[PDB]
DNA sequence: TGGCCAACAAGGCCT
DNA sequence: AGGCCTTGTTGGCCA
DNA sequence: TGGCCAACAAGGCCT
DNA sequence: AGGCCTTGTTGGCCA
């Protein structure tokens, strides 16, 4: 087995992102009943609330499903972060889990700051027909100081929890409606050749910034294009009138390379 | 992916025990410096103190390296136990980690109560020449109640932490030579590890049949390692450092047994 | 406020033992449903089981109600132990929580090893009319190394959880019966003058050892004599057919010095 | 003993806030060395970085000093929040700890959104000479559902952690001068701390009425301390040590204000 | 002190 | 899909 | 290796 | 209340 993620093959690397994602989906799933309650019944006190509700929900859902902590912390704009050891058959991997919460009325695409972009991006602006570029803002790994040698890189794993909702706002004891919780796993920089080799091959899109107003410049990631490149990298926990919790559905891909969905069991916790 | 370990192939099931063992070895390695202090400098109370030393060290070292806890406890004759989810490429697997501690002046073998036995054992007694048998005492899995359906089996994973020390009588009361860590295979793997009385790492118990004592069993380090090198690990102490030597035993991509040194953190 | 428990007055010292005990009673209370289940439905596999069931129940019940941990650990025969900071109005007190689990078919008295005795004991053997003595085996405190000075004593607080049960043994899916869970708070050594000034003033009794057989010698603590000396130092969580959990009853003493009992609310947890 | 904080006298209620504050000061004190490193050496991303630095430091320092957790969360506009039981001589009190972080180049005062305001405020504007008013945004308690009866109110306890720093431009990007810690009284204590517009530690907000901005409020350190010395604490950094100076402000048995140094651990 | 703005997220909408 | 412009959060600043 | 005992808890019972 | 004696746990030891 390995300790240095760089010695892992690309396939094995995607594998650890997959199990990282899977773990997080169970957390959100098992926390979905309380999440809907919190997301919908919390007083708005004049807009802005959803951004903070999304972050808190995510944190409460995930902090409960963490692993073997590493005594290392850092401050930054990323909502939820933890340096930890991730057990796996590839080896006990040091890891910096990074997940960002988003609240949106749109059930497709997500906006990213350059500080959240895992790998260098490039695509063609459908309107300007030109090639757009953006360097990754998330480091490939955080160096940890071993007690018997030199540094040991803790792999960075990027995740996005996207709360798709609708504003109903104040009515009875419910100020909004949580419709679905999408979870995204963005491929590590080492996987660029596989997911973004050329501007016409990618899941990126035009940023939500206003270039006319001379704004900082961001980037977008489109759900459908991510799911096509790799089905499991896009998960969806949807709410319906059949249950207080979301529908426990996990999207994966056969060993035969076809897309598949299955329902999984979850506990009350 | 899977949630039911029974759906996994035997090779995959072994990978979960192996990764469970690797996590534990890091924990004890990183806790080795303190383990040494507690084991060697803690005054003896009524002798047989190494017993509690071994159990306590094991808990402090491991309670710090757990994973996604499940709201269900396991009570019984096993030093350390936690029900939890184990992230894995084969799926997020529900698991019951069972680790038992042993203090011993011996460097080989280990003794087990039937309640710590993972699989139905069978071996040939060396002096009696007869076949000895023992039914497993550890359940293959603990059934958990899902919120949306029937039961979900949480795989049981057996691990043993063995403290090899020698009495000594400096401000120390004894010497911890090394900490061995054993991963015993699940019942599903019986045909791979103990298919018949002449192929097994088991051996006669430490009980006294003459005195009519219950009946216990043993696991021999050499045979366990020979059956699968990664299932027997060792963290040895040398005057080189205050921590054990960070060594992990495994095998090549060519099947060759290799012991590699690994990096560890202060804690 | 204080950091050194020795600077606390006797009254304040008893007060911290009281809040330590109170916290523990809630834990056991809220864990009583699962405790009964575990205690009664766990296969016996030939005797001895109850001693281990009592310890595990206690641990699961209490580890969940701990406070501000201190980075200090020690090995010893005491079942449950934790060095921690105990917030209180007297000050943020460093503390070594010590609790011992017992399983018994008797609903009165408890046996103690000298290693569990909090203060020096002395009483008169009702049969030999002689005076019995036993030095305390639990240290008054554990010295902790501060980072900006010398040592800081972490007060020792002794607690006993006594599982009063009856052997039914194997029948349907129940091997025994948990009747009540008693929780005892033994006064710190500093309180000797108050609880054991003379051999005819104490809650101690003849040990469970056999002097004829030349056994090591132990000591007993009698419930009724402890409750009389101080009502709150003896609590009782009893099970009845009215609820799966024990009856949430807390015993205390008025400011007027009279004994009182009240029922308290508890959560599912 | 009590479970309902409303049954407590005002002096007792203050003792719970005070002990809550003392625990937090130790946490930040023991985390001060690392806080200094994170605050001063973390590269600035788009400026306004001290904001996240202050929030994150506060969480790492405090998430390590919690008590008996209650299975109920609080979501909203408050940096750090945990519902829990607080051991106390007045009883095991259910509590909702609410602590908000602030980064600032100023050493006095603090700004608060209405949602972080613990009691209905009222003061006299110094330039307008008129009376300003603001209803509390923080609930007095969060009702919890008991397993055997009705509701149980979990007291809300307001704390603010203020990072006093100055821009600087060595391998450092700025300097953390000190960390102030504030304990704002519960609504029940209004008559003691803000009975009328001329007796209060509140002051005009930082919002812009001209621009028609919502309306915020301020708390002034000097008036808070003068009203009750222990409610304003300070952990200052000096070139003496890498940790802040472990000082706790309180008052005699004679009512005299005394600042004592206290012992702290490595962590 | 008060209180006007500056700097930034985070997104809602509307082509 | 693009991207313009609205809102709300947090304190730096300065009369 | 086998396997006989030693050293100790932890308590059940029986006056 | 006392306290004798039963059981079960854990490994030290040695043929
Ligand atoms: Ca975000
Ligand atoms: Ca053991
Ligand atoms: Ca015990
Ligand atoms: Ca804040």
């Amino acid at each position: 087995m390995h300790q240095d993620y760089r010695e892992l093959s690309l396939d094995e690397l995607e594998s650890v992102e997959k199990q990282t994602l899977r773990t997080i989906v169970q957390a959100l799933q098992q926390y979905s009943k309380e999440a809907k309650s919190i997301f919908e019944t919390t007083a708005a006190d004049s807009s802005g609330e959803v951004i903070v509700l999304a972050e808190d929900i995510t944190q409460y859902a995930l902090e409960v499903a963490e692993t073997y902590p590493i005594n290392r912390r850092f401050a930054g704009f990323i909502d939820y972060k933890r340096v930890r050891w991730l057990p796996s058959p590839h080896g006990l991997l040091p890891q910096v889990l990074l997940v960002d919460a988003k609240a949106s009325t749109e059930k497709n695409r997500d906006t990213l700051q350059r500080s959240q972009l895992p790998m260098d991006a490039e695509f063609r602006n459908t309107s300007s027909g030109e090639v757009v570029t953006m360097e990754a803002g998330v480091i490939p790994h955080l160096m940890l100081q071993s007690a018997n040698d030199g540094v040991l890189p803790a792999v960075t794993t990027s995740i996005f929890v996207h709360f798709y909702y609708r504003e109903l706002k104040d009515v009875e004891g419910r100020y909004r409606e949580l419709k679905s919780i999408y979870v995204l796993s963005l491929p590590h920089a080492r996987l660029k050749q596989r997911y973004n080799p050329d501007p016409d091959t990618s899941f990126f899109g035009a940023g939500k910034h206003s270039p006319a107003r001379g704004e900082v410049a961001r980037i977008r990631v489109y759900f459908d294009r991510l799911k096509e490149a790799c089905p499991w990298r896009l998960q969806e926990l949807h709410y319906s009138a059949d249950s207080e919790y979301t529908q426990p559905r996990w999207r994966d891909l056969n060993d035969a390379g076809h897309e598949v969905t299955k329902e999984f069991l979850f506990l009350e916790r």
